[PDB]
């Protein structure tokens, strides 16, 4: 398991919860130094717990699923939640069973329909630690369209932050003070397949991808990533979805 404390959070110990949720994903191989996850794992292994605490010390568990960094649900007292698509549906099989009851929330966990449910695009909500507290304040309680704006903070916070280290360093940035996410940032998010694939079809290609990943820069300029010398290759990317679940 690994955890995160909102009390007395800053700079720093969110970079130790990030490393420890890096650090907790299993991987047998690096490809170009960065680590490859699992195609799969069999039962309960499957799924990593991350126990957040709001300022107040109240808390959630989330189930991750350590083969895509994909959250599935989070138990909140003695209530367990959990998005409606198959894959959470088995891991409800595995984690928070001793919960009294189970919700399946009224959507999937795909930004596309976290966003359709919460009424706003990832671009209009702000995210930062303080986000991030408000989002476990707001889980601890049933509330469906509320949770799906908590939840695109919690996913862009915790498993974007683990995928990309300009995500943590954005993230730290609004240790105190919320801010929506740079047009980098959610450039990032919607390539982390298409990167994590190139990045491994480029190793049988002499570190060329197979086919180009436009990004947006941190200047808010459109960029095409060609190969494994980029920044975003080198110094940025930390996690690699296996292309078996591409
Ligand atoms: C590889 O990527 C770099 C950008 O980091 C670029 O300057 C270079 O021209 C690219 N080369 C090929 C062969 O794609």
């Amino acid at each position: 398991d690994v955890s995160f404390r909102l009390s007395g959070a800053d700079p720093s110990s969110y970079g130790m919860f990030i490393k420890d949720l890096r650090n907790a994903l299993p991987h047998t191989e690096k490809v170009y130094n960065i680590p490859l996850l699992l195609p799969s794992v069999s039962g309960a292994g499957r799924y990593l717990l991350m126990h957040l605490f709001n300022y107040d010390g109240n808390t959630i568990t989330v189930a991750v699923d350590v083969t895509n960094v994909y959250i599935m649900g989070y138990l909140a007292l003695t209530t367990s939640y959990f998005f409606n698509e198959p894959a959470a549906d088995l891991a409800s099989q595995y984690v928070f069973r001793s919960a009294r009851r189970k919700i399946t929330l009224p959507y999937s966990g795909n930004y596309e329909r976290l966003q359709i449910a919460a009424g706003k695009p990832r671009e209009k909500i702000p995210i930062g630690l303080p986000a991030l507290d408000t989002a476990i304040s707001t889980l601890l309680h049933y509330d469906s369209t509320a949770a799906a704006g908590a939840l695109l903070v919690l996913i862009q916070t915790t498993a974007e932050a683990a995928r990309f280290k300009y995500i943590e360093q954005q993230i730290q940035e609004r240790a105190y003070r919320d801010e929506v996410p740079s047009s980098a940032t959610i450039s990032l998010e919607n390539s982390w397949s298409g990167l994590s694939k190139q990045i491994q079809l480029a190793q049988g290609n002499n570190g060329v991808f197979r086919t180009p990943t436009v990004l947006v820069d941190s200047k808010g300029n459109r960029v095409q990533i060609t190969n494994v010398t980029s920044n975003v290759v080198t110094s940025n990317i930390q996690l690699l979805l296996n292309t078996k679940n591409i």
